[PDB]
């Protein structure tokens, strides 16, 4: 059976692979100047962003104000992720035999978590990927935006900095994401026994992937595992933020539709 | 390894030393194993009247005060517990003071735990049962306070964790490197990676049916958060408007 987990390891990584085109590998090139390829577009004050946005060209202006229309471009970008990671999410083995309605609430519920999670491989300390790796939008720029959206990238970044520095690779990472959405105490699903289950296989690749990939660095599964609650608690801090957006700002209905703040 | 069952015997053995009713003892109250420790129960206001005369200011506040002046006491434990772990007396003397009074609400709900079921929560030193009901049919703002706890606990005891675990978990609890203020958490981190690797192994050994018990209980973190935050939230809406939630010295130097 050792010689299973190795390969539900390997099942997950090529998915991962195939379900995610901007990996952390390909990231942390881009951020660093590893390759020869391109360069991101840089942001770094109210100046920059303008000429940006005509070189770079996104796919959400909507044609409101500067920090309204970088909020929304981080929705737009999640409502992206959502499919992607619904398609990887199909290719856990056992996961498309589990009851639909599981199916929908561990989505629900598991993607918020494995957004943060990808963000963290697009972010360094001083900023952030984005326009699918194209630009680089810098952390002070985002923690100048005005008085509601000052706030809102910044738990990201202090995850982000503390999670990197496990320095995770894809291939750990797409055990990490499995197992996040096979968590079986997400509110109301109906049948918990397959879910965990199929947890408790995926905890043993992801255990047994770390010792052989991170030999150095013992306990690293369990300092793994409590990034789960930092992360959890990212989400309740969004869900905080996403409550005063509704009572304060002002805002199509289909473009609120679409991106339908799931809770 | 064998160095690692030793550490768990020695947090074991000042765990015992430090906490004067242990999940053991708890168990055995609630059960009835021998019953000259049968729990007087109070479930509605005659029966508190009794268990005044019975156990060791309106009637809701002056549950919500002693249920505070208990945590009090609690807080002088948990102290006593961290210093018998090795390394804590050696840290920063500023980083205890940190490490300890954001990890004592952690580990008062973990160790309530062990004084709940389903039904109720063992109260006055083991003496006496208070009903779930009773403590959510106060009139608010008190009678949501406890609900959450008894969630919590009753998912929580779910795991069957006996006491020679929850030792070693209440010292991964304390030991947390991403605590605000901490001056130096590489050695703070150093002692919680030996902790966890205690807890992984006595995990095994003492629950070897439990196959992801290990992962399964450092997860339960995230309620055991959530419920913290709500504590104070809470405990802020009567600040400004009871009269008058007075306060001990080892109460004000925690948040403010
Ligand atoms: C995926 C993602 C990326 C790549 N970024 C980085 C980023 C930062 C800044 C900008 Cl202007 C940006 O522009 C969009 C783009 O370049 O594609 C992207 C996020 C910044 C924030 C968030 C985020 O907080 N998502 C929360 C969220 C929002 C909506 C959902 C739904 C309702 C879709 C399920 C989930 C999670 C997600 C992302
Ligand atoms: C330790 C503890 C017990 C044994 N109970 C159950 C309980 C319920 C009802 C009553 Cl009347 C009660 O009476 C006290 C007693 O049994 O002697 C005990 C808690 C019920 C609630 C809480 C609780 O929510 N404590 C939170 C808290 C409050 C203050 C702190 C400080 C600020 C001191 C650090 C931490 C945590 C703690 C306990």
């Amino acid at each position: 059976e050792s010689a299973d987990l190795r390969a539900l390891a390997k099942h997950l990584y090529d998915s991962y692979i195939k379900s995610f085109p901007l990996t952390k590998a390909k990231a942390r090139a881009i951020l660093t100047g590893k390759t020869t390829d391109k360069s991101p577009f840089v942001i770094y004050d109210m100046n920059s962003l303008m000429m940006g946005e005509d070189k770079i060209k996104f796919k959400h202006i909507t044609p409101k104000e500067v920090a309204i229309r970088i909020f929304q471009g981080c929705q737009f970008r999640s409502v992206e992720a959502v499919q992607e990671i619904t398609e990887y999410a199909k290719s856990i083995p056992g996961f498309v035999n589990l009851d639909l309605n599981d199916q929908v609430t561990l989505l629900k519920y598991g993607v918020h978590e494995i957004i943060y999670t990808m963000l963290a491989s697009l972010m360094n300390k001083d900023g952030v990927l984005i326009s699918e790796g194209q630009g680089f939008m810098t952390r002070e720029f985002l923690k100048s935006l005005r008085k509601p959206f000052g706030d809102f990238m910044e738990p990201k970044f202090e995850f982000a900095v503390k999670f990197n520095a496990l320095e995770l690779d894809d291939s750990d990472l797409a055990i990490f994401i499995a197992v996040i959405i096979l968590s079986g105490d997400r509110p109301g699903l109906l049948n918990v026994k397959p879910i965990e289950d199929i947890q408790d296989n995926l905890l043993q690749a992801l255990e047994l992937q770390l010792k052989l990939n991170h030999p150095e660095s013992s306990q690293l599964f369990a300092k793994l595992l409590q990034k789960m609650t930092d992360l959890r608690q990212i989400v309740t801090e969004h869900v905080q933020l996403l409550q005063v957006i509704k009572k304060t700002e002002t805002d199509h209905p289909l473009l609120q539709e679409i991106y339908k703040d799931l809770y």
